[PDB]
């Protein structure tokens, strides 16, 4: 055990006119890829294992610079990423393949 | 330190054109519901209490599958969600009612 | 000083049409500013030091109400935010200058 489970999902949302519970919102359009969960918290020295399941219809990236993690998970595939969180801090979990405000970044927090 | 306070807010942002400090951006249109804060970090075994106030115009969801948390908070209503974080890991906090890239997910991190 | 490092980046994404790996995405338009990373996890009591480098084209905000943190970092400037997380909990890290769903909020988690 001990592995985290991060699922990468794509969302193509277009709602020209939202009308629910007496509330109306217009021209909603957002396309994003999300890491679920986005945040991983571990202790310094912890052996980290992240099972990344890419549910996006295309290749997705999973990078954490501080620990030399820069992976590309093929569409519909799963890749287990392992590394030792030998440095305390907050590190961005990001996709090197797509714009960060499309594929939203997450965070790897390594606490003392 | 007795419990967590999460406010669910809706943001209807429409900025056809904006120039600030000489920098221009055009056709900004984003409608989102955010959990504030999005991330909750607890220790394994903690009796978690999340006071969720829904300031969104419509009913909102708050789910954490790993702990059987699945709530619907009516607009303007505040609900206390209680569960024991009996499993360490990272668990997506999401809305089971709306598109995940509209109502952005958060994370419940349960550390050893 | 091994402190926290956060970079505030702006993304002006516009993709009317793009076909990648046989998948076509259309009408993508998102402008956001992100705190990278968005999540900071600390222990109640420790002296927090956050070095915020603002890579946004304009002045950016960094606020955490619970600890009276509220700064405005000029474009291209780096500012060190210092405070003591004297209260355990989850607190929203937000930009007090821009819309919450444009400059996405983060979280400061203070673990007891
Ligand atoms: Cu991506
Ligand atoms: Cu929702
Ligand atoms: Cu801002």
């Amino acid at each position: 055990e001990h592995n985290f489970n991060v699922v990468i999902n794509a969302y193509d949302t277009t709602i020209p006119e939202l009308n629910v519970e007496g509330v109306t919102v217009k021209n909603i359009r957002a396309f994003n890829v999300l890491n679920e969960p986005e945040t991983l918290v571990v202790k310094k020295g912890d052996a980290v294992k992240v099972v990344v399941e890419n549910k996006s219809p295309i290749s997705e990236g999973f990078s954490i610079d501080a620990f030399g993690v820069q992976e590309v998970i093929k569409a519909g595939e799963t890749k287990t990423i392992s590394f030792t969180a030998d440095k305390a801090g907050a590190f961005t979990i990001w996709c090197q393949l797509h714009p960060k405000n499309i594929h939203l970044p997450g965070t790897l927090n390594v606490v003392e």
